[PDB]
């Protein structure tokens, strides 16, 4: 038997996505995805459990991600486009209510380490990301949801190790956290309630 | 030039709500125009008079408007994505109520999006931007005393009273909370020295 087993990942596809849905199929969830009509899992990877092709702009599709999940996981993004945004807060704003109206408690979703820094130290070719990152985090504390607020550092290519630092509620000791690692880190967050209601900075020193 | 008497629009917001408690507590006789009382909290400060309407209604807002010393406006859209005229349209009512009941006195919330280059606005963001630039263009117009306040991203820290206002431009910090902004929307009421400026609020939370 598994508590949390049914999980709803958003940005599957993504950098950090794509190891997670790959781990989280190896560690037996059943994993939904809601994927863009033209961006669907490549071919030879890990299949989730069931796939919704859609727009989390949408919240009718957001719905159908979220109906009848154990948790949900947020590795939305706009990949290298730092173009002004609002895809995360707005998907969340979707998410959230989505979760609402069908009893799931548990939100695990990724914005930034800058959350946790000085504005003016934001570089300003990430600002108007960094801007949505606040709008997003905004919408998901707000909720009253079970939220664990991963904010992490530079997302590396180094390996998965499980052996990296979780900072609550301030920035950590290295400034790099691999791909593979966070997504390991958002899975952990699903089994245990510590982290609920804070801010988590995951980093790691790889060597 | 004393205020005392102010009608507030948009009282049931994020921010309308903690500018109404805060004109309450310190004494102001607030008048308020809400389209559903249930929203208005039933425990602690209360304000004076309630009108229940829309501001897309001439007769609503002249309603609201008399008999008041300044108006606070703190309109706002939920979720428009796409061409929309209520805040301009509310504020062309504003605007000739105050006018017929020789109300002199306004501080409006629009957005610091219209002290930046229009490219830094989201897409989905344009439609509310360019109906603030209109109610903007309509109280500059209306020879009203305005202020023009301007936020940033609007946050939920406790009230400090120690944010920074810079004047026809933009300050070096990125957010206001929701009650140091509605600080600064009072405050406004005080004095005149904002008038015919945009002022920009902001601070840095710990
Ligand atoms: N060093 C870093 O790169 C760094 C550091 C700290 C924080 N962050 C933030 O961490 C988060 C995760 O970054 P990442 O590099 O793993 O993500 P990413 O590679 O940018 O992937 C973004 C994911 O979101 C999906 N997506 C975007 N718009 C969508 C929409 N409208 N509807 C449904 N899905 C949508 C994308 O799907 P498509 O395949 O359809 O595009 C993709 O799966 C991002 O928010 C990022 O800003 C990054
Ligand atoms: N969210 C941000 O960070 C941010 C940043 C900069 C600027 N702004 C702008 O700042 C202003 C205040 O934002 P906010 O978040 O505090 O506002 P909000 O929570 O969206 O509240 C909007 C207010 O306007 C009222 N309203 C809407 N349509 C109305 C109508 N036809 N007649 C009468 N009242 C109406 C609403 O009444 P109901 O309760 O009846 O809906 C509510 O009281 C807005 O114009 C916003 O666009 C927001
Ligand atoms: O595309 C990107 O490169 C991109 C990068 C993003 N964030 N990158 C970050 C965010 C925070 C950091 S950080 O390592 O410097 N934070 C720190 C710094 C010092 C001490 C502790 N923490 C480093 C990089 C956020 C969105 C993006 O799109
Ligand atoms: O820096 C910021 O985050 C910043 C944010 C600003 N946000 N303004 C708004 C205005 C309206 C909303 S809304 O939730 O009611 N409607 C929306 C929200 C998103 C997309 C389209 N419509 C949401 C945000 C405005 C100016 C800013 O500088």
């Amino acid at each position: 038997h598994m508590a949390v087993k049914k999980i709803a990942i958003f940005g599957a596809t993504g950098q950090t996505g794509l190891t997670t849905l790959a781990q989280a199929v190896q560690a037996g969830y059943e994993v939904t995805v809601l994927v863009r009509d033209s961006s669907r899992l490549p071919s030879e990877g890990p299949r989730p459990a069931h796939v919704v092709v859609g727009d989390v702009l949408q919240a009718a599709d957001v719905d159908k991600t979220v109906a009848g999940q154990d948790a949900v996981i947020v590795l939305l993004g706009t990949r290298n486009d730092l173009s002004p945004t609002t895809v995360m807060s707005e998907g969340a704003r979707n998410i959230v209510a989505a979760m609402k109206a069908h009893g799931v408690d548990k939100v695990v979703a990724c914005t930034s380490a800058f959350l946790l820094w000085d504005p003016t130290k934001v570089p300003p070719r990430l600002q108007a990301v960094t801007d949505d990152h606040i709008r997003m985090h905004k919408v998901l504390r707000e909720s009253g949801l079970k939220y664990v607020a991963v904010m992490p550092p530079h997302i590396g290519d180094q390996p998965l190790t499980g052996a990296y630092t979780v900072t609550l509620d301030g920035r950590g000791p290295s400034r790099v956290i691999s791909k593979h690692d966070l997504g390991h880190f958002m899975l952990r967050c699903l089994t245990t309630d510590e982290y609920d209601g804070h801010s988590t900075y995951p980093s790691h020193q790889y060597q």
